[PDB]
């Protein structure tokens, strides 16, 4: 992959996110800032989403751990767990917000 690429397929999981948080009608704020995507619940707290390009991955930050993620096989996983990125995210929202977002 180049980084041609590695931003288009961001992009379209950048908007996703965005997209699949509108479908859902949850209470889940979302704000673009560069290479960041910031989510943000009514609790004050926060999920954060960050490309960085010269690697071709996706990192996320939960209130706990960081996670790296490579594109493999149509998905994004997470390079020690082998989770998917988006189930994973689903979890993460539902774990501070109680509210569901299916991003299948
Ligand atoms: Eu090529
Ligand atoms: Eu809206
Ligand atoms: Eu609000
Ligand atoms: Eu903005």
């Amino acid at each position: 992959m180049n980084d041609s690429e590695f931003i288009q397929l961001a992009d379209q999981l950048y908007q996703k996110i965005e997209e699949k948080i509108e479908e859902s009608g949850a209470d889940v704020d979302y704000d673009q800032n560069g290479s960041l995507l910031t989510l943000e619940f009514e609790n004050h707290t926060k999920l954060i989403i960050n490309r960085q390009q010269p690697l071709h991955q996706v990192w996320l930050a939960t209130l706990e751990n960081g996670h790296h993620y490579d594109y493999n096989n149509g998905k994004w996983i997470d390079d020690r767990s082998g989770d998917e990125f988006l189930t994973f995210l689903s979890a993460a929202i539902f774990k501070q917000s109680k509210e569901t977002v299916d991003f299948t």
